[PDB]
């Protein structure tokens, strides 16, 4: 049965990336491979990063315009607060499970070894808004400085796709195009045909996911060194992290599905195996959606509008894992330096880390950033985030599982308060 067969294909190509990855890592690494032979072994993984990525920009403005034009404005505004709701108060939940876990095992024990928030929350208004839709498709308002020695900052339009502010200007001319009437009908009609017919695309790609995965994470396991003595280094604070994630993911988030939708809700984690895995591979939610949008619409009875409405504005503002990373590394980095942490000071890396979570700028050392003005919000040093560095490449991606699933889940819970 292919539903039941994709998994098990995603599923042997994550435990054959491993192996591969360990036997390649051992019997010479890329010191045997060289740097050609490792970008040559390591590149299925990036065509199946292009080949999501190609899709994401159609396939997210033309289910948004369709899924906002698609209901009365008022139904629409209740259905996004209720999410936006869902989304603030898992990352309140996520935040709060990961400093009470940093808190309780002490991962800074051991003791063994930028841009400003104003600027930051500027750009991420500017982004919000774009200047152009035509530029906004492949670019991001960023702020730099200049030393005009007193500095003062620029910004400029760097590389990187603006999803926030397509998924904005999306939702908004759906809405507009309900508000015409007959005059949108074919608009409407169009922009829905185009959705189906990447949907089919998506139906292909999903195929070629197990096949990268295993590349994708090989190669990156393969890349990576000394991996014995970073755990002797990190162990604390890679336990904490990694046992938030999956507190938060198979405990928390599944009790609030059942308790709001009586339906089981690890059923409902099974029929989205695939798009789990492949953020897993991948690290990056966006590449992730339409794997995710697919699997549940099909798999699970999650309807069409509904998922297509919820899922893409999820994908840029509900970032969980990042949320959880964020504040566990604060309070790690706090019980580095011996200082003690303030109940307001708890207050304030709680709220500052579910406010940056939002509207992630999408590039791998986007949550890395993120922390730094996180740690300029109260006042702690920034060079630890050195050794932050040596393992963020498995924290990101388990960031991004939790990041994806909390989607899915709240797409869920949302279609059966419709229903
Ligand atoms: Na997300």
């Amino acid at each position: 049965l292919r539903a039941n067969l994709l998994v098990l294909l995603t599923v042997v190509a994550v435990v054959a990336g491993v192996a591969l990855g360990l036997g390649v890592s051992g019997a010479g690494g890329a010191l045997a491979l060289g740097p050609e032979r490792l970008s040559a072994f390591v590149f299925p993984g990036e065509l199946l990063l292009r080949l999501l990525r190609m899709i994401i920009l159609p396939l997210v403005v033309c289910s948004l315009i369709g899924g906002a034009a698609s209901l009365d404005p008022g139904a629409l505004g209740r259905l996004g607060a209720w999410a936006l709701l869902f989304f603030l108060v898992t990352t309140l939940l996520a935040s709060a499970l990961g400093v009470g876990l940093a808190l309780a095992l002490q991962p800074g024990a051991a003791s063994a070894a930028s841009k400003e928030v104003l600027d930051s929350f500027l750009d991420l208004a500017r982004n919000i808004f774009p200047s152009n839709l035509v530029s906004a498709a492949f670019r991001s308002y960023s702020t730099t400085y200049e030393e005009r020695r007193v500095k003062v900052p620029v910004g400029q339009e760097v590389e990187g796709m603006n999803i926030l502010g397509l998924v904005v200007f999306a939702i908004v001319f759906g809405v507009a195009l309900r508000k015409l009437g007959p005059e949108g009908e074919l608009l409407i009609r169009f922009f829905n045909s185009f959705n189906e017919a990447t949907m089919v695309l998506v139906s292909w790609i999903m195929w070629y996911a197990p096949v990268g995965i295993m590349f994708l994470v090989a190669g990156k396991i393969v890349e990576m060194e000394d991996v014995g003595l970073l755990f002797a280094r990190l162990g604390k604070y890679i336990l904490c992290c990694l046992l938030g994630h999956a507190i938060h993911g198979l405990l928390v988030l599944p009790l609030i599905y059942f308790l709001f939708t009586r339906k089981n809700p690890y059923r409902f984690l099974w029929g989205i195996v695939t798009p789990l895995a492949t953020a897993f591979g991948t690290s990056s939610s966006s590449a992730t959606l339409p794997l995710m949008m697919k699997c549940v619409e099909e798999n699970n009875g999650v309807a069409k509008h509904i998922s297509r409405f919820i899922l893409p504005i999820g994908a840029t503002v509900n970032m969980d894992g990042a949320a959880l990373f964020q504040c566990v590394a604060a309070v790690f980095i706090a019980q580095l330096s011996q200082q003690s942490l303030d109940f307001v000071k708890i207050i304030t890396i709680l709220v500052t880390a579910t406010a940056s979570s939002v509207g992630a700028a999408g590039i791998p050392a986007g949550g890395v950033l993120t922390l730094a003005i996180i740690l300029e919000a109260v006042n702690l040093p920034v060079d630890h985030i050195s050794l932050i560095l040596a393992v963020d490449w498995l924290v990101d991606r388990s960031c991004t599982v939790l990041n994806v699933e909390g989607d899915a889940l709240g797409a869920g819970l949302l279609q059966n308060y419709v229903d």
